[PDB]
């Protein structure tokens, strides 16, 4: 409902490009995704560290 929020990418969305954790809708896209149009606080930091997401 909050934050989680997308499972593709911020701009290139094919299939979960960021496994980073998923409470900070950060599932983006690791290579273009960085709080900068997602939903997050310029998150770009714990992308390699995640808590319960899908990951690739
Ligand atoms: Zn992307
Ligand atoms: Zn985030």
């Amino acid at each position: 409902e909050e934050e989680f929020q997308f499972l593709r990418c911020q701009q290139c969305q094919a299939e979960a490009k960021c496994p980073k954790l998923l409470p900070c809708l950060h599932t983006l896209c690791s290579g273009c995704l960085e709080a900068s149009g997602m939903q997050c606080p310029i998150c770009q930091a714990p992308w390699p560290l995640g808590a319960d997401t899908p990951a690739l």
